[PDB]
């Protein structure tokens, strides 16, 4: 069952009214929910503009208190390709920065419905490419990794595919990712309602982001159907027991493993989709952040 | 775990070498495996030709020993849209006839690769339509139901969708059906190899049957994504515990239930995909046939 | 998910208030719930007294309309060893009689708390032994089988063990059985509350029936830990997807299979514990009864 | 599926021949498998003797390079209550020490069959009590936590129960623990063979350790049936996807959560029982050690 703390929270009306309110209103509600978490101190924070192929991309850079050199984690926020932003994810990105002792660059990719697929992918890739080529600006010579949650985990997985034989990504962290279209998995059906992220929400996000059903078959939306997953960066894949997206994330882990990619796939039991965003309340979220910290300290620094 | 009888069978090389031999050779191997089962006596067997929209459709009609009037079960064989035929399914159709005390009409729909999607769907629908309009020829006034296994269960489900507000199908029986494209379910991943029907086979069948990836999004291949499942006939859906297709069949059951369609969804534990075809060996297959008999005797005759 | 029909029912307060009302009151509530189902006609019904080792055992005998000779199904009602009786199970036993075309003998074994374990086992065994030795009285020469639901499925499984090398039981039907003590299975934990049979109820029944914790290790309460399951009668084991007892019933199926006993293990999806008792409402219950009919017609008559 | 690395390992004969060789030989085989892992540097290692109630208890103390004050993790090795020792666990305890920046005290509790249950429990409790009362000897004033793997996770869970209202344990880490007797869970049945720890091994260990079947009902062997789990220390519970013990560990997590105890329950996918002992090969084991590090650094130091 759910952790009673989470059941209590859900029973008290913790919702984001996706598809039942205006885009502006759902963005506002999400901002207030996510941004309420404590902002842990880091050493320095900078807002930068990355020259993308299609737009000037805003990004926020978090520097850790630890001395350099650093690795750089490119972070892609979730929010169904429609909501969220760098500022609402500030508390989480600060927590990650402190866990990993690395530089985190959180990317404000273009959002749907204003900018449909593949805009978010293009921005995410362009940002990652620029950061790779400008690691010196962050004393970030230990290299680059990519991470994201939910829709941002989709983007991270896709960026890792697109980066093959261009960038040298050291690691990919996929936090309860969406990895394509799923009308069949048990978790999707079983947890379609009542667990914060619902099937109705998923469908609504899909309707805003994608241009046509053909986009469902594009590997830049459905990395699970990419032709060749071999040679991708080692992965940490975090899933949540009561998440409709659970099974598809675990499927992607399995597909990567079958392609010879190292993967640590961990299901956090008793919790829901989005649980890292609610780390102050949900203790397991702090522990997931600590696991991310471990894997990145190892990969970048060969430190415990 | 698998029933030890089935494990023994699999360990002895029970395969159909799908995608590793010629189409002719795999058809021949399947014919010999399936047609080896005993042919139980029925009252009468007739081969007929149904005038389809695109072809003359061969069908075999089995009459039960019980006196009429009958219901008529349209049966659509499995074989990945590529292999199988009415004659290889003769033992199974005779067993079904005797279980249900009804007329069974087994349809030789056009097969891939010679005839790609949607040829099998067109033939299956045209046959069902003709049988409905000619029930009097079989003393079949108690009505029409549709059934099929695996690829034939896909076709049956699709025919039921296409028949909405045209025919009056009384029942749909989906025996370990394929219901669309699945790259994510746990059963698909977990039982991808070693359980008779493999992922490699599934992919090969898909490559022979479908014309392009767009066909994956056609509801006539993926009934699970049909816009509206309401008003379809009551269903019996049989799945197998160790079948890659298990989860998607159970998902379709759930979607039908959510649309207000009565569904009895039963997972046969300890067995594999195709188990009804191997009823002489696999006892559970006889019991699945008996369950089909029960549901059809009830729906057609209001008899136990 | 649950069949919406069942969710609707549960949401409307369908409970038996086990452990929250007097024994008399919970017995009365259960009687009214179970006995409300239609009583289908059979050919003849007789109440008999079986001379048990410890008591005169009441039993009800149902004769089918079909002509003899018959097999005889000994039926052991559920109710947690505390509630239920032959009369509350009359509708279900009539339905079974008509499905199987056999004689059904429903046994009023002694109930807890008035008669603790192993009283119910002794009565169930003594009744089965007497019926075996008196099959001629029922024109029942096709033989004897045993069946029961829940606590009655526990008793049936135990009787089959005790009958080894004494009686010639042809078949055992275990309908969502309890097979011992379970504090660990996923189904027990996941469906501990909200699905009609709850963990609190299970614990309460255990407290009334068993004399001490040592009884938990007695194979006559926990057949799953019997030393040797080989040579037992072929089994049909029905489980329910949303039943705390699901996993343990499927475990027992697996243990029997491993001991070379034929088993057809079927999970009825979308339904709860007790669903056969509520066959008029829950359609899947009618289909489970039909499956029981199939297996018994085959075993007794070699008929479809 | 299993990580291909692990499948490869298993297919190459990675076994410990529990119950198929002498106790001496199985101890020797395990020692060579476990002790082959690299011994990472720590600051200092001391062997000590703890005055237990029934024996002088050997323990090894590992000090981290980080400066004090420290927390102290009491570590209880696995090995089915029969095999393993402090020395075979040296590589793992050094890895843990470095991950957590704390003192680790690995306890050589008495082993079966020479010393049956509850000897291991008594020694483990006595050691933990002594360490609590002697934290000053290790500059360990940040407090005490308890951890163990498999049989050692059983002991850790039991020590936490016994310590209620005596010691102030800050945390309990249960690494793929055994939590009692399980003849019913799906994982126990499904992964009974072929996944390193087998049911036959489990039964053999039980036969050596326990004195009689009554011991199965003793909460000091089956903490899952303890009367009251409330007030126990916060827990990290790690399970492995392909471990027969998986479901029972997840059940214990759920029971603790229901009793208001904080629990982070994480299933490591694609891996087997014992995977932390094989961290040099199995990368996921390094990441599990990092997760342990995170939770202990937080609890002891309020550090990331
Ligand atoms: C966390 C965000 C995951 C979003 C996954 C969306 C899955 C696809 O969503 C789908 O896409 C289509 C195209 O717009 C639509 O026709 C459908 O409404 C929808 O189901
Ligand atoms: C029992 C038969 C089920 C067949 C299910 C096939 C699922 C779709 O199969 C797919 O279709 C595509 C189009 O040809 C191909 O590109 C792929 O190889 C394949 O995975
Ligand atoms: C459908 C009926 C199943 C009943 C299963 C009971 C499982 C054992 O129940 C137990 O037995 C003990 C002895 O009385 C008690 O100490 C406990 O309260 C209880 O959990
Ligand atoms: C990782 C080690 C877990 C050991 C769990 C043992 C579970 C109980 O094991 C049992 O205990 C009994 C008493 O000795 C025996 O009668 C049985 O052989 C055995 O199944």
């Amino acid at each position: 069952p759910l952790d009673p703390r989470i059941k209590k929270l859900l029973e008290s009306g913790f919702v984001v009214p996706i598809g039942k309110a205006s885009v502006d209103e759902v963005r506002k509600i999400f901002r207030q929910l996510a941004s309420a978490a404590p902002k842990a101190e880091v050493r320095k924070v900078e807002d930068i503009k990355i020259p993308g192929s299609e737009t000037s991309i805003n990004a926020r850079v978090y520097f850790p208190k630890a001395k350099g050199p650093y690795g750089v984690l490119v972070y892609l926020h979730g929010g169904g390709f429609v909501i969220g932003d760098v500022e609402s994810y500030d508390p989480l990105c600060r927590a990650i920065t402190n866990a990993c002792n690395c530089v985190v660059v959180s990317v404000d990719y273009r959002l749907a419905p204003e900018y449909k697929f593949p805009s978010a992918v293009i921005d995410s890739f362009d940002a990652t490419n620029w950061i790779y080529n400008n690691l010196d600006k962050f004393d970030g010579e230990m290299g680059i990794a990519i991470a994201g949650d939910s829709a941002g985990g989709n983007l991270a997985a896709v960026v890792a595919l697109l980066s093959k034989g261009k960038l040298d990504l050291k690691y990919q962290i996929l936090i309860y990712p969406a990895v394509g279209f799923d009308s069949v998995s048990r978790s999707m059906i079983e947890y379609s309602d009542g667990f914060f992220l619902t099937r109705e929400h998923i469908e609504w996000f899909g309707s805003q982001y994608l241009r046509s059903p053909a986009d469902l078959l594009d590997f830049r939306f459905s990395p699970i159907i990419a032709q060749d997953l071999s040679g991708l960066p080692p992965a940490l894949i975090i899933t949540a027991e009561y998440d409709p997206l659970r099974d598809q994330g675990e499927a992607y882990a399995n597909r990567l493993l079958q392609a010879g990619v190292p993967v640590t796939s961990v299901r956090f039991n008793n919790v829901i989709h989005g649980f890292l965003s609610f780390f102050p309340l949900i203790d397991q979220g702090k522990d997931a952040i600590g696991l991310i910290g471990s894997v990145l300290r190892r990969t970048f620094y060969d430190k415990s």
